[PDB]
C-alpha cells in the first residue's frame, strides 16, 4: 500500500507555509519546508523519487530559477504552484514555465485544495511522467 506522501514546499512566509501545509495535513503527508530555494535543490537532488508533490510560490522573484534546477537535474514531480490571475486577459494568462507541464496551479486564497490537488497532481504527473522539464 502507500505509507505516506512526501511533499517538499518552498515558502518564506509562515502563513503561506501553514495554509499550504494545513490543507496538506492528511495523516499520510510528509511536508518539508525549505527556508530557501537552494535548500530545496539539495532535498530534491537526493530523493526526487521520494518526493510525492512539490509546493511552490510564484510570488518569489528567483523562484523560477530554483525550479529550473529541479528541471535542470531532471527532478520532476507533481508540483502545485500558487499565485495565478483569475482573468482571461491575454497579457497575463499565467505561463506554464514556472515548472513542468505536470505542475498544478492553486489560487492564492484557494489554499485548501492542496490535499485534493495533490491527488490530482500525482495522477496528472504520473500520466504525463516522464514530464518535459526543459525549464
Amino acid at each position: 500500500m502507500l505509507s505516506q506522501i512526501a511533499i517538499c514546499i518552498w515558502v518564506e512566509s509562515t502563513a503561506i507555509l501553514q495554509d499550504c501545509q494545513r490543507a496538506l495535513s492528511a495523516d499520510r503527508y510528509q511536508l518539508q519546508v525549505c527556508e530557501s530555494g537552494e535548500m530545496l535543490l539539495e532535498y530534491a537532488q537526493t530523493h526526487r523519487d521520494q518526493i510525492d508533490c512539490l509546493i511552490l510560490v510564484a510570488a518569489n522573484p528567483s523562484f523560477r530559477a530554483v525550479v529550473q534546477q529541479l528541471c535542470f537535474e531532471g527532478v520532476v514531480v507533481p508540483a502545485i504552484v500558487v499565485g495565478d490571475r483569475d482573468s482571461e486577459d491575454p497579457d497575463e494568462p499565467a505561463k506554464e514555465q514556472l515548472y513542468h507541464s505536470a505542475e498544478l496551479h492553486l489560487g492564492i486564497h484557494q489554499l485548501e485544495q492542496l490535499p485534493y490537488q495533490v491527488d490530482a497532481a500525482l495522477a496528472e504527473f504520473l500520466r504525463l511522467a516522464p514530464v518535459e522539464t526543459m525549464a
